[PDB]
């Protein structure tokens, strides 16, 4: 299978998807609780940290499993998803993170080669998990400031920082002010002074996801421990931004598929054959899913060949990758509620108690509109933009 | 005005939206705190009994306010709704049980008749609160047994009563088991011996709302407190079970247009005019919010205007006014939902957060999809087999 | 019935309907060879001449019927275009011109007075059929200029001008060029030399409306037969074009209820039950229809109330007219066309030959999107810009 | 690019769309004329079959281009399709016959291979046209009788033949009636006696395509022209019927790509920059039509992949390549018709008019909705008995 999501393409893609399957079980029975209470599942990371799979994309010469192809992550974030939509939200930021790196390893300039090879051992080991705090909460704008004596202090807040319960190491993105301002990637850990992770995420759904905000109050960070970025319009970034979050769409593609698969376990379920609107809502969430996973699917494999091609025009390379990114986000993110309020009409009343698993699929499968990039807001200018050619 | 829901059509009706003003501020104020702990605004509802809204809908024979319209109803419903959809879920409750009581009081038998009278001067007094225990439990099938002196014992369990937590009086569909059997409303006082009220709903919304169950185990009834309904198909009472629940449809409309007013409010505190996506989203809910109160508000003429009408044929009477009901119902049932959904796009991601008023009415708007007559999947079997003379 | 357009709400509004009703069969029996050759039918357009049926909303006091509801008018034309949505769209012009004509008649100073009652009283003779020239084709701004001796000479081209071929009067939106520019709408009688009824009406649908192009080279209006309007923003104006176009929302409902009437009857000739799809769609169906006409009918309702009412702020007046116009335009324009589009569903492969009923219906019923005031794109930016308070 | 049917996936693919490319100018200056009058081009016709593009899905093992993906030949579809919907709703039944005949030709027994070897190079040859009669016209049974000397008599009616006009073989669903009936595919070729060709084809849409009616009076069929199928549930038979209609999806995608490319092409040519509400459509559209490529695509890429692969449950396989098929067929059908619809909104009343590419467009974009397998209401009974495992 090479469509829809149904299956990894790669022999690394199918042992990371056999060697999750190990851990789902633990996965979907603590799900409950850790939405009620709104905490982060501490010991489904620990055991994915020892067995290795946090370093499921570090390349293969690192010790890693070498998953590389983004289609078999968004497959096996797919198979998290249907078991707990949070867990998988956070496993994203470490495997796309790995992949991201991966790529600074193989075509950065010495600074970020070393940097980027130091964490993703680590990764491997199962002694780092990297978050990305990149949106600035609305109090601050988080900037690097020169030491005086050749390195930098870091002060600022992040919001919605994924993850960052268990993060050892952040990747923040900041500008400086110390030449004229440039983007830089300072990587902070979590011993370093300053540093604070706050406990602040009280979600309608992703509620287990640890979406915190983090706090830099003059961290000093080595010179050796930042990534300069640029200045200044750049079309070629794109390419890693669609990179950094793309896999993500796999998310809302199993919330969407355990959705169904409730629904029809529950019709199965029943003394009385389903009414003539059930047949006919069964037969529209069948294809409508066919439609979620066909578009989400081959964006992926689409990003995955744009990926791998470095031989051509960098900047056209970027807008076409955001563009496949964009056109199948917009979709995913109206067909994916779509299908699950539908599931809701099709179980009826049991589902609308709170401790019912359809309740909390219709709370977290909303959280894909509001993840940049782009909301549906800035996704329209975005896609006008590209297709009127402004 | 005379459509849409925007002002009641009777001097009844504006006296009652009046005298509710007063009580909006609270209602507002307790809203969240109610919705995060899953508990009874019991300070409201004490406040209404006091100032009379209770009796709104009782005959001003009995001393009531006498409000005798449904539309009114509804547009009291709804700014209720716009404060806090649980409370005018179950006010609703209170308000239709004065409008059936007040028909059993015009035209039953002297049983009849002297009950109701009794119930609905409770009502104005602040004495008499009225839930409506409708739908059997999974476990159980509530009958009445004669108690071989004249009397009855009542037994079972009735699931999703709202108010119950306040609820004085219970008014409780059952059937004889002792003739051949026939539906039997026994009406059970709070301090019956062997009736409970249990503490069980958790929503995932209308949270505050005391959908909780009521269980009897033998309860004494007295002859006098049963109205024997019959054995049958008679569509004529399809009218009673529409003055019943029509008037709820007003409680959707009013989450939809605070839904609306907040998303609005939210887009005007920007120092930035808004996007080409966000205008056009604007006038898309501005049109269909417009349809959807045109929908309810015509559907609540119609089922006055039948329901003021006992001239004619009985069942004819009945299938109208449920069709009415159903055709609007299911309009307003998807058009609710949708109108909500999209203001979360118009506000973006703090619209995500468990606090913010969003997140709630995303949540309440879902509780009249599953609420009967009818749900989704039996309204099409009604609606069709009445378009197609089946 | 005072709702959903089920009947006339005035007994002017009833003898309308039932003087209608002898004509219905001729108009049924003639469409499919006017629609196929695009040809307007000018002999059903005799026989209601001759009825007096051209001047139903003439006031009583010029001996017309005295129709004077917009909610009525809408009644009679949704009977029409259940027969043939050409004819009622034609039809409308000269209805909805008997009401603003009435309305200059009564309001107007002494030359429009005198202009409007020699017309008015035409129009129940069967002598004046006047139709409306409002928007310019594009070559052309039509323009009028002194004449030298006290009149006018008017010329330009106006499209798509709906009845045009039995049009006897025209009444024609043009701005000055002899002050500075003001508007004034002149009326010019088909004798007139210089003016020409082209032939060049090739619709997708509305095919018999006789929807042509009208050239005016130098045509000599006299000063007695221009009705000055000004300049310049002006709300109030607003009132005027919702009298003008509101009514014509009662054609595409007719033409969806025709489509469901046609597909509910197909359905019973089948041996076969229909399946659960088949189900669903007519439930679903019959709950649009029913939002479709109280959607219709409340902004009708809302604009004969605001109509009647001059005792206040005239601008506020015009803007909530347009309003209820614009909102319930755009529900109509999606709900009719959506209603109809499913009917062929229910069918089947027998409605997509060219001389089937619904292949018709489905070009007639998507006219409404392109008629102004407003079509969709201008009515997104009224609609965020009343609703922002921009 | 190996999704959404951007480009061809072999080099023989690639020959065929090159080739394809020279014939593009001739239809889509024709197509106009075609429509208005109903007549089927039968001057493209001509072209392609000197060109030998109509040999394109004959083995090369034959003569022909070996075209042998369904991808492949739905790549070519959307590219004629765009160009004129009828020529390529026509060529579909030529390219897909090749894939079946070469199926019969590396399979069947030898009365099977003999005979599919034959029509196959004709094919390339130029000399054979081939259609297939498929559905029974509603006056008839179509069924083949034995002639007492071991050859059969063929008498019926199809209907809804497409490319009939220049059909020189037509492939005829029959049943026996002489053992048990059973189901037999004749080949009669046009010279037959008895055999006529109708000129009764009026389409709404696809007026060019020759869809008309085929009779037979006793037409006389030899024992070798005719392939014998069996009696029976047997669903290894919906692997074929899926290689025979799955590609002309190929053709609705094209249509709504033309839609896409008009209403583009037209917002460019404006002096004025897009308005809010047509910035938005254009984001709707462009993510809508990549969701139509990927769904159409993905089926076409698992299609090709099952078919392709002999080794396993015939059964299984059958009923996974029409799931695959049904699921897109019902996405198609919905997701194409909106984006045309919604191009008309960009474009405005000019699309209203006969001759506007636009209104061709929503007529021809509606005849996938009723080309079996399966119509809607049997494609929800299809899928809900097969996702509920009935
Ligand atoms: C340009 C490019 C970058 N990347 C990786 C390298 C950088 O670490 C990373 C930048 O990702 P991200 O942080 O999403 O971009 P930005 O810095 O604009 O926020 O993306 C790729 O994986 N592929 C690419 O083609
Ligand atoms: C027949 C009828 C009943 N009613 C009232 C009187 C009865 O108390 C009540 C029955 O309502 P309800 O309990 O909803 O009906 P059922 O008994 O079928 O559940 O409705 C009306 O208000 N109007 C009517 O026309
Ligand atoms: C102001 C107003 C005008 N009218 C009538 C009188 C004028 O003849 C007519 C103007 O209609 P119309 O031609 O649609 O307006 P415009 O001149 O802006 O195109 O409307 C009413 O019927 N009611 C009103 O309240
Ligand atoms: C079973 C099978 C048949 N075919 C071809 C061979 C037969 O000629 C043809 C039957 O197609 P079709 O006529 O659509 O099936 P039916 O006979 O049920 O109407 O399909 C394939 O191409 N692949 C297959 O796997």
């Amino acid at each position: 299978s090479t469509t829809g999501l149904y299956a990894p393409v790669t022999p690394a893609g199918r042992v990371l998807l056999d060697r999750l399957a190990a851990h789902l079980p633990r996965i979907r029975s603590t799900a409950a609780e850790h939405d009620r209470d709104g905490t982060f599942p501490t010991d489904t990371f620990d055991a994915l940290r020892k067995d290795g799979l946090m370093g499921a994309t570090v390349p293969a010469e690192l010790g890693g499993l070498g998953v590389d192809r983004l289609y078999d992550v968004a497959v096996a974030l797919l198979a998290v998803a249907r078991a707990d939509a949070s867990t998988a939200l956070a496993l994203h930021m470490q495997l796309s993170r790995g992949l991201t790196l991966g790529y600074e390893w193989r075509h950065g300039d010495e600074r970020a080669r070393t940097l980027a090879e130091r964490i993703l051992r680590g990764m491997v080991a199962g002694d780092a998990v990297v978050c990305s705090g990149i949106k600035d909460h609305h109090t601050a704008v988080t900037t690097l400031r020169p030491d005086g004596a050749g390195g930098w202090l870091l002060s600022g807040r992040k919001t919605l920082v994924s993850m960052a319960p268990v993060g050892t190491h952040f990747v923040i993105n900041a500008r400086t002010d110390g030449g004229p301002p440039r983007l830089a990637s300072p990587v902070v850990t979590r011993d370093t002074p300053g540093f604070t992770v706050l406990d602040n995420w009280d979600g309608l759904g992703m509620r287990a996801s640890g979406t915190v905000d983090i706090v830099f109050d003059d961290c000093p960070i080595p010179a050796d421990h930042v990534l300069m970025r640029d200045p200044a319009r750049n079309d070629a970034v794109l390419a890693g931004q669609t990179v950094s979050s793309v896999s993500v769409l796999g998310v809302y593609v199993g919330v969407a598929q355990a959705a169904y698969d409730t629904a029809v376990a529950a019709l199965e379920r029943r003394p009385e054959p389903p009414q003539a609107a059930a047949l006919t809502l069964v037969a529209e969430i069948d294809s409508r899913l066919y439609a979620l996973r066909a578009t989400a699917g081959s964006a992926l494999t689409a990003a995955d060949a744009l990926s791998a091609d470095l031989s051509g025009d960098m900047d056209e390379r970027g807008r076409q990758m955001m563009r496949h990114f964009q056109c199948a986000k917009l979709a995913v993110n109206r067909l994916a509620p779509e299908i699950v309020s539908d599931c809701l009409s099709l179980v009826g009343g049991a589902s609308y108690t709170a401790g019912h698993p359809l309740a909390r699929l219709l709370r977290d499968v909303q959280a894909g509109r509001f993840m940049q990039p782009y909301a549906y807001v800035d996704a329209v200018d975005f896609l006008s933009a590209q297709a009127l050619g402004i």
